[PDB]
């Protein structure tokens, strides 16, 4: 029954957005991988690139796009999101909802394998990102902290999710000297998203 | 048995502090009221100010000052936390759990009842605080946010506990309070702890 009284206490906090409601239908038919819905954990994501201020951020694991317009959501400026997925079709329908958001201006959605383009990006002029934030499968999301961690600069946050409900990724984590973390969750659709949040030193 | 993982996690990401190892041997003895301790708590209390880079911290529910600890660690310069403790007792073992982690020189304990600090703060100099933790009793809960709203600003963050969940199974109007205040912007989170997980809000004042 906490599953349910923190799903009504999304619901209350988090006002109906007619935007990212349509977003989701659209989802519906897009076939994405198999992924979980948090209001509450794309507010913490919002929120937090407000306190940190964050104008140049990263996305790896696109999906929907669900959680790329969160996150321009809370762009100051004229700050910018770069996400990541490979899938041609699911990256298409991400642009798609992103341009119904009306972000797509502060948004670019770069397609084709994740280790291609965030290689692709360090051969760029990209600045360092202020904020990272890594949605992916799991056999990758050790080599996606590393390459995050790469792409960065003393100050950047980097929110990774783990699990919807491992020790090694968090050894991982707690063995490497040059970020300082935390754990914790929110509630989501399918049961609670847990995620890791660093601060690179 | 996530709750066993988590705690796990808990102790490999956050490093073993003897100074917070004391502090909690010391508030073993001071009888302290009912509550839980949570590393990755803290630990997210002191990325947050970092991250906002806050300079004037208010907390209310000083406790043993085991989450004093974590705030004060997460200022720079001359920033400041002032502390709120109605127990003069469990005040003076705070006080005394700050000096050993030097951040006496950070932080200041006001003893007395929460509502009268809270004037009397509203009534001094302290101006508006860059960041708020809430860690009180129920029934105290819709007061205390009232109170940190105002002594706010656009940008300050406030963090309020809610419950502890040491159980699957087995509040909804604190949560509307919130939703019924334009004023600020929030989200709801949960952290493991030693007596199960955590709950809280995190909010930003519009």
């Amino acid at each position: 029954t906490w599953t349910a009284v923190d799903q009504y206490v999304s619901d209350v906090l988090i006002p109906k957005d007619s935007t990212l409601e349509e977003v989701l239908q659209v989802n519906a038919a897009a076939n994405l991988p198999a992924h979980d819905v948090s209001p509450t954990q794309g507010k913490f994501l919002q929120l937090l690139v407000q306190i940190q201020g964050a104008r140049n951020i990263l996305e790896i694991g696109t999906l929907g796009g669900y959680s790329t317009i969160w996150l321009a959501r809370g762009l100051s400026s004229g700050g910018r999101v770069v996400t990541l997925e490979a899938s041609e079709k699911h990256a298409d329908i991400a642009r798609s909802n992103i341009e119904r958001a009306n972000l797509n201006d502060r948004v670019e959605v770069r397609t084709g394998l994740a280790l291609d383009s965030l290689q692709q990006i360090e051969n760029e002029k990209y600045e360092p990102f202020d904020f990272i934030f890594i949605d992916a499968d799991k056999q990758n999301n050790p080599a996606y902290f590393e390459w995050a961690l790469k792409l960065s600069r003393p100050g950047t946050v980097i929110i990774g999710d783990n699990v919807v409900r491992i020790r090694r990724f968090y050894e991982l984590i707690a063995a490497e000297p040059r970020v300082s973390a935390t754990a914790l969750q929110t509630v989501g659709s399918k049961g609670y998203d847990g995620f890791i949040m660093a601060v690179v030193k």
